[PDB]
């Protein structure tokens, strides 16, 4: 079936727990495969050690810039950027897993987990998964964000990987 991956997340060096995500390979296989491989680190790069650099309450938690750590970088397993696969899945509510971008067809590694329905992003950002467990962990991450996105503690993916 669709892969399951995990992120273990700290806030100023204190464990928050684990987020488990289903990647919807059956709808967006390319986009799903990118995230998977970046969780495992199997290409020699990926999410381990990187941060949630932009977190806004009642919107979303953004992470995945493992090259520059500032929200400008990241790269995919296909090269630095790749196209929008499709917009079949929608931003239907909390726990949606979606690709951050800098305009049409600029997916790299940056991603976000929604904390509400973000239906205004439908057709703008490729949804490619959903939280299976750890939505309480996402709420804790959310509690360290702000209107601007600037976080109040350093939110770190200490470890990540593939479960199935
Ligand atoms: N490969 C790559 C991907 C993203 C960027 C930075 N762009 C960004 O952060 N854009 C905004 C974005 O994607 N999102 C996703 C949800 C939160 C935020 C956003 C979107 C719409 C309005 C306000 C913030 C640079 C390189």
């Amino acid at each position: 079936g669709n892969p399951l991956v995990y992120l273990d997340v700290d806030a100023n060096g204190k464990p928050l727990g684990r987020v488990v995500l289903e990647l919807k390979a059956d709808v967006v296989p390319k986009t799903a495969e990118n995230f998977r491989a970046l969780c495992t680190g199997e290409k020699g790069f990926g999410y381990k050690g990187s941060t949630f650099h932009r977190v806004i309450p009642s919107f979303m938690c953004q992470a995945g810039d493992f090259t520059n750590h500032n929200g400008t970088g990241g790269k995919s397993i296909y090269g630095s950027r790749f196209p929008d696969e499709n917009f079949t899945l929608k931003h239907v509510g909390p726990g949606v897993l979606s690709m951050a971008n800098a305009g049409p067809n600029t997916n790299g590694s940056q991603f976000f987990i929604c904390t509400i329905k973000t239906d205004w992003l439908d057709g703008q950002h490729v949804v490619f998964g959903h939280v299976i467990e750890g939505m309480d962990v996402v709420k804790k991450i959310e509690s360290f964000g702000s209107k601007s996105g600037r976080t109040s503690k350093k939110i770190v993916i200490t470890d990540c990987g593939q479960l199935s």
